[PDB]
This record gives C-alpha cells, sequence and structure tokens, in this order.
C-alpha cells in the first residue's frame, strides 16, 4: 500500500538550498520513498511517494519547516500501483540554474501558470482550498447536509461612511476590517465563505460554539483597541461592527455550472444570522445569536435573553458583548465627525 | 514598439496538430512574430511576441478558431525591450510525444498546476478573470467608484423547498437555476459577482439598462418553459424566481488581505436591490427596480409605478413582468404538492 502527493510552497526568506537536498537524499533512502523537488524563482515544487503512512510523517515534518511557507498540496494519489521515479531518493533540480534554450520554454510556462495559480488561491473559499489540500476534487464532491454555526458581521453606519469618505479611505478601512476578521475567524478554526459588500460571511462546526463566540468578542475588542490607537483624522477611529450567529441544517458544497461555480451554504439559518446582525443596531449589545448557538457552548457564559424577534426566534447574547455607547448617538456621532 | 502575450486553451475536440503548426510558421514569419506553442494532454500553451498591433489581430483570429476553446490570456507584457525567442517563427513542441526521463518531472508538474488552475478559474468572479484576460494583476488594481446597475434574484418559497426535498434533489434544482441565470446574464454583457445561498448577485454598466431588464425577463421566461417541460415528480416543476434591480455609485475592486481576497461592490445600491427582490413576494410582478434603472433604458418599455416602499424609494416594473399566478397561492401550492 503506497501513496503519492504533490505540493507547491513559497520560500520563507532568501544557492542556500544545495544542502537541504543534501538532507532529503539520506532519510528518504531509508523508508523507500522516491520523489522530485524543483526550485524556480522563489517557489518550491515537490513530489513524494512511498507506502501510505511513513509518507505522511515527513510531510508533517515538512509542513512545520522554518524555511518555506504558504504550503498547499494540489494532488493526492492513494494506493498508487507503481512509482513515478523508481530510482530517485530525492532528485533536486534548481530550474533557475539551467541556461539551455530548449528548456526555457517550459520553464517560463511553469513560472507563469503557478504565479497565476498563487493569485487565484487567495480568492478561493477556505473550504475549497481545504478540500484541494486533501486529495479531493471540489468539482466532484457531492454537497452534504450538515449542522453548522453561521456567522455574519458588517460595519455600522457604513452608508454614512461611504457617503462622506473619499473612495481611497473607504478601501483602506474596509481592507483593515476584512483582515482582522479573517485572521481571528481562522485562528479559531472557522472558515470564511465570502465577502458580500462590507459583510463577512463565515461558519463553524457544532463543536465550535464557544470559539464562534470568542471570535466575535475578539473582533469587537480589536476594533476598540484600534479606534484609540489612531488619530482623529484617520477613518479607522470610527469603525464599529455588529455580529449575528445562527445554528441549523445547511447544504454545503460547490454548486453552479461550468460557466461559473461557487461554494455555497443553503438553508434558512443563513438568512437568520443576517437578520440577527441587523438586529444588533437596536440592542445595547454588539453580538446576537439564536438559542441553538447557546446550546452548542460548553463554557460558562453569562447568557442574556433578548426575547423573541422575527415565525419567532428567541434571541440571546453574553454580557461581555455589552456596549459602552448608544448606537444612535454614535451613528450620528460618525456623521458629525465627518465634516 | 512590441508586445508579448501568453494564454492557455482547451482543444475543442480530439497527431492531428502537426499541420496547424505547419500553418503558423508561415504567417508569423511574415510579420516578424516569434513564439512557442506547447501541447500536453488536451491543453494548449502559446506565447506570441511582435510589434504591438499586428500581434493583436492573429490573436483575435486565434480566438475565433474552431478547434480550441476556453481561451484565457494569463500575462501581457507591453513594450517589451527584446524578444524571448528571437529566431522562432512558431516553435511547436508536443510534450506528450517525448519519452525522456529528465523532462517527465517538469512535464508532470506543468500538467498538475494547470489542471488545478483550470478548476480554480471556474470559482473566480467574472470581473477578476476579465482583468487577468487583459494584462492586469487583480491584486494590484486600485478599486474604483463606478455607476452600476446591481442585479439580485433568488428562488421563491425556497425555505419550503429545503424543508421537504431530499438534499440531492435540492442540489439538482439549485444547479439548474444557477446555470440558466449565469448563461443569460453573461449572454447580455453582465457579470456574476457571486452566489449567496440560492441568491445570484450580478451587475451591469449604466449603458446596459435594457439588457439588465431583458436578462430578467428571459430568466423568468425560461423557468416558465422548464416548469411545463418536466413531470410532476421533478422538483424543477416548482421553481420560481424574484428579481430586484438597482442603480448607484459602488466601489468595485479586489479587497481583503493576503489571507483572503474577494471581489466586492461597496455602496448602498447593493442593499437596495436585495430589498426590491424581497419586495416582489408581495407584488403581482416578478421584477422590481428603482427609478434610476428606469432612466438608464432607451427602449420603449411600458413602465408601471409601484409607489414608494422602504428614506423612501420609488419602485417600478414593466408589464411583461406580470404574473399569471398569485404569490401566496403558489407558495402554499408548493407546500401541498410536496407531500
Ligand atoms: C521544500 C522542502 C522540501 C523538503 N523535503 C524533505 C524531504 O523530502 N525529506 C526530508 O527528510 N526532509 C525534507 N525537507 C527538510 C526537513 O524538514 C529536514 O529533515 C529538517 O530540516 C531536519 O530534519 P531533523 O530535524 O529531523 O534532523 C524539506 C524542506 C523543504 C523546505
Ligand atoms: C492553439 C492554436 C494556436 C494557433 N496559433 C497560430 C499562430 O500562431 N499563427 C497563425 O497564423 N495561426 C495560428 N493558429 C490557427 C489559425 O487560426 C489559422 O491561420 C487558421 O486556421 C487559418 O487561417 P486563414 O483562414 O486566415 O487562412 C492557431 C490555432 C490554434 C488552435
Amino acid at each position: 500500500m503506497m501513496k503519492r502527493l504533490v505540493y507547491i510552497s513559497k520560500i520563507s526568506g532568501h544557492e542556500e538550498i544545495q544542502r537541504i537536498g543534501k538532507v532529503s537524499i539520506k532519510n528518504n533512502q531509508r523508508d523507500n520513498i522516491t520523489g522530485v523537488l524543483l526550485y524556480l524563482q522563489g517557489l518550491f515544487f515537490q513530489i513524494l511517494e512511498g507506502e501510505n503512512e511513513k509518507v505522511d510523517k515527513l510531510y508533517k515534518k515538512i509542513l512545520v519547516d522554518d524555511r518555506h511557507t504558504n504550503i498547499l498540496c494540489l494532488k493526492t494519489e492513494y494506493d498508487i500501483t507503481d512509482r513515478m521515479f523508481p530510482n530517485w531518493a530525492m532528485k533536486t533540480i534548481n530550474l533557475n540554474e539551467n541556461s539551455e534554450l530548449m528548456i526555457q520554454p517550459i520553464k517560463s510556462l511553469l513560472q507563469t501558470i503557478t504565479q497565476s495559480h498563487r493569485v487565484l488561491e487567495k480568492f478561493m473559499p477556505a473550504r475549497v482550498i481545504y478540500l484541494i489540500n486533501q486529495g479531493i476534487n471540489p468539482l466532484t464532491v457531492e454537497p452534504q447536509l450538515v449542522e453548522k454555526i453561521i456567522f455574519f458581521s458588517d460595519i455600522l453606519a457604513f452608508s454614512t461612511l461611504t457617503e462622506k469618505l473619499p473612495v481611497n479611505e473607504v478601501v483602506i478601512l474596509v481592507n483593515r476590517y476584512f483582515s482582522i476578521c479573517t485572521r481571528i475567524i481562522s485562528a479559531y478554526g472557522g472558515e470564511v465563505t465570502k465577502f458580500i459588500g462590507d459583510c463577512v460571511m463565515a461558519s463553524f462546526t457544532k463543536e465550535q460554539g464557544d470559539a464562534a463566540i470568542r471570535t466575535s468578542l475578539d473582533i469587537i475588542s480589536e476594533l476598540k483597541q484600534l479606534r484609540h490607537h489612531v488619530e482623529a483624522t484617520n477613518p479607522l477611529h470610527l469603525l464599529y461592527t455588529g455580529i449575528g450567529l445562527s445554528y441549523g441544517h445547511v447544504i454545503e458544497g460547490a454548486m453552479g455550472s461550468s460557466l461559473k461555480m461557487d461554494h455555497t451554504l443553503l438553508g434558512d439559518a443563513v438568512n437568520v444570522a443576517a437578520r440577527l446582525e441587523a438586529l444588533t443596531r437596536q440592542l445595547p449589545y454588539a453580538l446576537a445569536f439564536t438559542a441553538g448557538v447557546k446550546k452548542c457552548c460548553q463554557a460558562q457564559w453569562t447568557f442574556i435573553n433578548l426575547g423573541a424577534h422575527q415565525e419567532a426566534i428567541e434571541v440571546y447574547t453574553v454580557n461581555e458583548a455589552q456596549k459602552y455607547y448608544d448606537t444612535l448617538q454614535i451613528t450620528q456621532l460618525i456623521r458629525q465627525t465627518l465634516e
């Protein structure tokens, strides 16, 4: 039983690589692993093949290696019938250091496609990248009914802010907001589906109840630090958020046609979380979630019941989500500052 | 003044390619154009370089050529200082037909990266693909304030349908719906931003007023044909839509961080179009748009003024958008059929 994987990576910092192939040779030679490692203008390409399990450890050892970064496994071939390089413990080819005409073609293509690839990667849904990082083709996965926590957040009084900031300040502000949201959601095990306007869409599993709530609090908290970090001429000092969470059945998977695919979550919980985010504009709290979310949590939160809003939904929060301000006073305090 | 471009394509049908390189040699040799064309397992890679304008025609001639399809230009280099293949009218290399060990590595990589590339392409926003298809890096474009028509459509009584169809029928239905929407929007010059649940988001320019309205009508019409095409056991016979259009300033461009980017439209018109789509559930029409959309149209539509809904917005339709049914009678006619 043998398997084969392939990945691409980026070097972590700046002919320093002659000796690292002069480590791979020895330890692959010991587990009957073969494979190739290419190098071209800041980028790494490796193929690894051997019996399914001792292949898997070194790849974990490679994952945590200080000198490359941004690792993504493209293909996995399970129970391969025979090897692609039966004689190569680890063949190392520095494609930068070849000056023959006949190879410059393929060398330039390989460079252009993978640089393109790396840009496209940044626009993928987290979940599609994750599937590719196992050996699963996202255009062949059947979508599945699953129980998820759905997350939405967007910028408060953002219509006021688009009306009275120049375009280039708006973009600086929205990028900052997206990068803080994405960093914290990811750190806690969740996945960003997409951005919809100033809106961040994300989801967590039913086991990540407390992490979805911690995520929400850490985002609210980081905006608070940021607001007093900057000067009053910086649009960042007027940046506030509201967050809605919900929990339910959703159908998750890749959908559409061969003109266009997207990663999509179908089911009513998606709409519910969006309306709780909207609702926070009229509550003295910045986070609102359903009862189903409350029941997914193991930590000992102080829950606060906010009655039924709309068929009805019971709405809840935690008191650490309490505001130190009044929402109307700030949405018109944003208007006054902006003149 | 010379320029260079590179693209990848897919063959349109199934050693039939020896003579097509035996046409390129002669006509490139006549305009002082050089370049490379590779072939590998169903895929084409070409590089073209010459003085900026007579490069551009043959590439248009290539675009309309019967035997490859799915053409995407990755890179463009304007006013290149000197050529990459100074001596090659058109070098043709069938990478399938080489059986040397030392090249199989790079050949297998090139295959894996570009096959991966082709899947990622299907998940991109139309507008990011379009930029790449010119020579513009989407991670370097500054976003721009622009006047757009915003389009939203989603499935009527979809919550009833998710509650009472099996997951695999839901997916068949949603895929059908997305592929009809995407085909018609594209045919008419618009671009799909993303899918949000059962929702299709798209936009048109201010010059495409009548095309956004024709798009909406052609989608409604195709669902009507489809409903009487199929049997009553097919979920497709219960598939209806509502469509909202709006027009306003939006900031359009690539935003986020290096963890995640998305193609995004900021501004209040986005929210407005979503609420008009929602509003159609209570109107005897399936399409609703603002006054600003009405003013973008040159054709001689019969407009119907639907009063103000919400600051107020005047709502409009055309009478070809008139329903032959009652929306509540059908949303509960969908419930009865489904038992
Ligand atoms: C791109 C890349 C590929 C690598 N491939 C291998 C490999 O195939 N086999 C291996 O043993 N180490 C490989 N390494 C490095 C290992 O992590 C190396 O064994 C480590 O630096 C030291 O091993 P040790 O600490 O267990 O003694 C690779 C590193 C990089 C950056
Ligand atoms: C992948 C691909 C690359 C091509 N590259 C060229 C080219 O570089 N130069 C060229 O003249 N024709 C190229 N062709 C085909 C042209 O369209 C060809 O000139 C056409 O079939 C007949 O030309 P004509 O009808 O003007 O006589 C290419 C076709 C394909 C599928």
